[PDB]
């Protein structure tokens, strides 16, 4: 029992391309094939051997987590999971019984281990994955759709904060993250999505996904771009993607007095905000975003996903069947080159 | 200066397309030129002269409500309108002296009259709106679109209750109404949209319209039929549109413990229920809906609109030039063979 | 060792103060000196060997479930609790492996064993705890304020089902439930709390906990004393105590519109009511409230305990050292003369 | 007719107490004699003549807006008035039909004129007040509370931003707002209330109101504080009053992850935050709190006053008859050695 498996070897940057031994699934384990697998930033980190992946990872181990995997085993007293179930996996495994986790706030919830992090991930044609972190998807879900689920459920819990059915929509930052984003907010019925993204390439890609209204902040300002659209109301719901410090500061100014904003993209540094102006005296309701709701963002994705509101296809800009192309892939991903990159490792 | 006015002479079935002298704008009122006028259940209850219409209405009186128009006059002291305005009306004239209106509750909130029914309606070639009342349209909006704005605060309220993005859903009642409630649902995320319609017409709408699942509960169970498409979970949100007794019960049946209710249609006599088995136990959220957010719910219908996702066009059946038809209109809807019925009196 | 327990022996309408081996904490279970314990309805069903406890409970049973204990021993696999831990249980046993677990309603979710009905409770001077439904109790909070934290979540999920401070509050029902129910709306800053409630042992009772004003709805037509206190407006807020149909026909009028209702009480039957003009048209929100959250209701009982703001000594109208003058209990509690009753073990 | 006002003469520190006319009052006005009248905040940067009031105010003018008063006269075609009515008033004289107030959103509302900011306020035996703008106060209710009614809106609106009953809160600032703060949070089921105070009088003060623990910020560190009497758990209620730059920042760390911010204080200067850690990996919810809901808020604090519940005695410090000591009162508020102040102009 050989596979093929994207393994980080030694501390330098990249990664191998390793024949392995298929791993036996243990107690509360069940192993999976593997129909369907992303790269998400952690896994770009990892690959670049940055300065938090050092004191973190300790090779050899195997990549990768966003998967659409098929059980093909069980472990010892799992009940809940079988052969055959169709699954992807949540990373975030949580405290269960803490204090945020006793009052079901298991997205900004403590402790244990991060799978694909702190364990072998799944950029392989087998992977073990723990049964408690299993989620079940519908049988006639694409697994390259599946696969986009973690990241997907950061885009709903973001989109979502409060209600935007109806609402004028700024969202800053066209990643892969808020590519997803606006497929979220234009399948809730937000109108106009405006989007503010100095990346030409992100851009058409934000314009593809299905944004009203795109504009370059270091072309034109994306604040005077908004009342423009607006008509000098701002946005009733602002999103932010990007991190940028920049950003952030202007989408305070673009937002209504009394609208919402949702905070996801992380800062490089502190940001130096005028509270009274843009806060207080606007009277927002202002969103910390991070993790996903047990198991509520799920629902939601899940059911996204199978209506078919989603317009992920142009999110996908990439699929390599099994994983000879792994460099490249990587690559296209550092040089800002891909929306989403999908592994189909059985082709 | 003179116009043609569908009014109510006598009080008996029926109406007369009339010749009437054009009304002036006094103060805090203009004059618009009714480009789109849609036709309504109260309206068709009036027509039909039922007992409500008898203990309410007093001969003579124009008939209508609701209106897209144009302003080509204005009153002593109107600041806010001006000639060319393309604008639609709330029906419901103000409080802000009430303890309900005080509290900012405008659809459970009483009376100054209301237009149509206590005062001339729009079924005529032009008519007296308070400036209050008006709400300004984008010019680019079709007129017919415009008019079932009312109607479509109605269906957001009943949709938007609470959160609908990706969660299930179960419609009673598919006329026009329902049919509302169906494209905004879809335009807000809903999915599954569950349709339960005993009209084989309005089964066929509902489809066209963007129903997931039609089921006729005369010929099927529509509480099993639910079960079968949401693994035994019921649906998460349940909107009651048909005011049947019977559909009720058996939405309530349908929902899903911790799930969300709301009704809109209005029953016939007073309907008995498992208390216990299908509110208490179940912990379900049940609003009665009524009425429009002032004005928060003619933004977001506006803005719904003007987004494309409203799949308003199946729901719009029937369009008149001028009223010369008007009883064969009234008839038609009777008749359950309408979806929308709209006048476009100037042609 | 030997202890007392309270014994369901037979069939029989009674109980039986029996002599038995302190049992043996088995995996996941923990063994708890019982310091306090009340007797709540249920218990009062299975003593009175009504309908219901004879399809349920196979005898003997330990009778209780109402506890404030300290842990004396703990068994394999429990690692969460230790000798020494006050502790109170949550009966309700769940699973956060059900749709509706998954979505983290574990009041409306389906149940494993219930403790005290399904297995051995707690009135009795050692118990076998499940450590799973173990909730630690501050450690100065008292043994009898601390056995009320049980039915304290009910009343608290039902005040609190929506906001309450600074607002005009309804109560239908004076037992034990409304009392604590009472309480907790005082504490929340609720204001005035009307009781409506037959006994007048309870009404008594009802202004000893707190309740503004109180009105026997066989004297006086409860309504009318609402349109009274609240000059017309109906209250804000009605919570439903009693599951007598006719209060919750009075609750419903006496509501003003767009106000709050919660529904705790039980009915005796279905009961026909007028949705249009209760509901729909006064635009009601409605909560079925049953169970409690796990483990939000827990943190604000506790919380609410610990501020010394709930007047809760009147309601513990009898307190019992060791289980001798138990039949004295049950038929005081039969003959409606308590308010809660709490048996101290070890005294 | 002759009366004395506390008047802002020039522009320069100070004011005079003069003799001007009495006003009469024309349409949609009412002529009240004043009461009570408590010192704002802004009253006091009208006196200093602080940069802010060097922009804003047009002296000659009548300082004052928190009133107590009763109707001596009614102008020209007011009808919800009559002379003998007790009546407090709302100094936010509303944007129109603005976006922010078509929405319903009063509070935060770019309009139209204010009281004793932009036209004569109420430190004066009369006062003219818009019909619009009075609330109708219970005759029993003392005029020096239904004079703080106002600043209790802003307590309420930021104690109530969202759920509090059995919430560990944490209140930096217990100058004049932060006081009605620690009493309107109190009397809402808040527990513990642990303030943040450098002043010793202060700190003094607030205890007597009713906080659980008060701490100095400059003795000894208020998050490490926080996080023993939360058992590490941190605050669920984070509440802003201070408006210190360094109080925001201790707050943030002091919340519980999923914990509720309610921003107040206006900050002196823009502020650097950790947005990464402290609102977004912690997941919070911020509010900015401006203004007051029309009329939601004056409901609560109504009832709230009238409940017995507000711990408001202690909160008045000093109650001057007549304006003849109008600058001890100032000055004493500067040095922070008042609670707030009220006079009572017709002694
Ligand atoms: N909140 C959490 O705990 C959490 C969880 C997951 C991801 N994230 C964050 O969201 C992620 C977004 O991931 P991604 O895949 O979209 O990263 P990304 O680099 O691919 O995208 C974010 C950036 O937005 C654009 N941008 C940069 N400056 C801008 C500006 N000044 N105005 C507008 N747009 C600007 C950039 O071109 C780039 O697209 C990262 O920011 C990460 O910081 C946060
Ligand atoms: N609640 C409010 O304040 C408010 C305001 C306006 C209108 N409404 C109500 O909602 C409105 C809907 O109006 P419309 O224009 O959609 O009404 P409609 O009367 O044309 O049709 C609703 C019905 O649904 C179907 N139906 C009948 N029995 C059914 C059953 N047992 N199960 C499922 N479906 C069944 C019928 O074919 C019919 O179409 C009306 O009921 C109106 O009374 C309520
Ligand atoms: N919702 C759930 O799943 C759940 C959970 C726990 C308890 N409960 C229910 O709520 C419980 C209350 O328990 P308790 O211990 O307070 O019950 P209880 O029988 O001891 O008291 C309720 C009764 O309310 C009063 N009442 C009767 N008719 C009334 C009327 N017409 N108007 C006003 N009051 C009237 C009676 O005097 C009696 O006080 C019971 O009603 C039980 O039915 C429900
Ligand atoms: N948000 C709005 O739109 C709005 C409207 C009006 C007033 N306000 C604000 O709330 C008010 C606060 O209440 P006030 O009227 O009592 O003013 P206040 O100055 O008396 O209280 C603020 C300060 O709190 C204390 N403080 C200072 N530094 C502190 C620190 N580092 N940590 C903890 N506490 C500290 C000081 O003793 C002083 O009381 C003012 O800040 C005003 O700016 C806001």
């Amino acid at each position: 029992e050989k596979m093929q498996a994207i393994m980080k070897t030694k501390p330098a940057y990249g990664a191998e391309l390793v024949e392995v031994d298929v791993p036996k699934p243990g107690p509360g384990e069940v192993l999976i094939k593997v129909l369907a697998t992303s790269i998400c930033g952690t896994d770009l980190h990892i690959y670049e051997w940055n300065e938090w992946a050092q004191s973190r990872i300790k090779p050899p181990q195997i990549m990768g987590h966003e998967v659409a995997g098929e059980v093909v085993e069980v472990g010892p007293g799992v009940e809940d999971l079988q052969v055959g179930d169709y699954i992807s996996v949540e990373t975030h495994i949580v405290c269960g019984k803490c204090y945020a986790c006793k009052h079901n706030r298991y997205h900004v919830c403590q402790n244990t281990k991060i799978f694909g992090v702190d364990m072998d991930g799944v950029f392989a044609h087998y992977a073990i994955v723990p049964a408690k972190n299993a989620w079940k998807n519908p049988k006639d879900m694409p697994p390259e759709y599946a696969a986009l689920q973690e990241p997907l459920g950061n885009a709903v819990d973001t989109v979502l904060a409060g209600p935007i059915a109806g609402r004028s929509t700024l969202i800053t930052g066209a990643g892969p993250l808020g590519l997803l984003g606006i497929a979220v907010a234009k399948a809730s019925g937000a109108y106009p999505v405006i989007v503010s993204e100095p990346s030409e390439f992100r851009r058409k890609l934000a314009k593809k996904v299905g944004a009203d209204y795109v504009v370059n902040p270091f072309e034109e300002d994306p604040v005077k771009f908004v009342m423009d659209i607006t008509d000098g109301a701002g946005v009733e719901v602002f999103l932010e993607f990007s991190g940028a410090p920049k950003a952030l500061e202007q989408g305070l100014k673009a937002v209504t007095p009394g609208g919402r904003v949702s905070l996801l993209g992380l800062f490089p540094r502190e940001v130096t905000i005028d509270f009274n102006n843009l806060i207080i005296f606007k009277a927002l309701e202002v969103h910390g975003i991070t993790g996903r709701h047990l198991w509520e963002t799920w629902y939601t994705v899940s059911s996204l996903i199978q209506s078919g509101k989603l317009n992920l296809d142009p999110i996908i800009t990439h699929k390599y069947k099994g994983f000879d192309k792994f460099e490249e892939a990587f690559e296209l991903m550092r040089a800002g080159k891909t929306g989403k990159v999908v592994f189909f490792p059985h082709k």
